[PDB]
């Protein structure tokens, strides 16, 4: 595998209706991380995110917590979803940067957000972080900050796409 990375990790390859997939989105040996803006798209006529209490979301939910991004370190969590279209943009960032750097300890592999997704068809589908004008220096639809709140320009792969019931593409 790439030594740095971001990836959208499934924790299924296959679902029948009615069951959830949870998406985990992983980053990997990512130097002095400390917060990302993602763009990601399902399509919303076979995927449908819930909270993890069931919930579906609105415009400003954001996804559920992951292992790493928990830390009081004053975290700002935005996000500003489209559910008709199948786009959830997020923000997740510590504020506190003077003391996350004085902790030294930085955050540069784990799971910093999860998305779970009722499975409303069984067909192929995709789930992928994808370019948007709302946000013009994005890598393939992700972007990374570093501890000083400068931009992680280069150096990491956007493993893509994750995909649920990719046994069934034929048929799509």
């Amino acid at each position: 595998a790439p030594t740095s990375s971001i990836e959208i990790v499934l924790d299924k390859t296959t679902a029948s209706v009615g069951e959830i997939v949870t998406a985990s989105i992983n980053i990997k040996n990512i130097t002095n991380f400390s917060g990302c803006q993602l763009n990601m798209k399902y399509d919303p006529a076979v995927l449908q995110p819930v909270t993890s209490s069931g919930v579906a979301y609105t415009k400003s939910t954001m996804p559920g917590a992951g292992t790493i991004l928990n830390s009081d370190f004053n975290l700002r969590q935005v996000a500003d979803n489209d559910l008709e279209k199948g786009i959830l943009n997020f923000s997740k960032a510590y504020v506190s940067l003077d003391d996350y750097r004085t902790a030294a300890a930085p955050e540069q592999t784990g799971t910093v957000a999860v998305v779970k997704f009722k499975v409303l068809k069984e067909e192929t589908s995709s789930i992928s972080f994808e370019d948007t004008t709302s946000v013009p220096n994005a890598i393939d639809g992700t972007v990374l900050f570093d501890w000083n709140g400068d931009r992680i320009q280069s150096g990491y792969s956007v493993i893509q796409p994750a995909v649920i019931n990719l046994d069934m593409i034929k048929a799509s």
